[PDB]
């Protein structure tokens, strides 16, 4: 799943995804992250 620090991490990575930049992409400029773990750390709490 994607995880983020924050809503404003989100906001930025789905407008970005919603214009249709690469997920990962979108994740990096938001300042977000992606992983395949499913939990991620007590930091992207969003």
């Amino acid at each position: 799943k994607s995880c983020c620090p924050n809503t404003t991490g989100r906001n930025i990575y789905n407008t970005c995804r919603f214009a249709g930049g690469s997920r990962e992409r979108c994740a990096k400029l938001s300042g977000c992250k992606i992983i395949s773990a499913s939990t991620c750390p007590s930091d992207y709490p969003k």
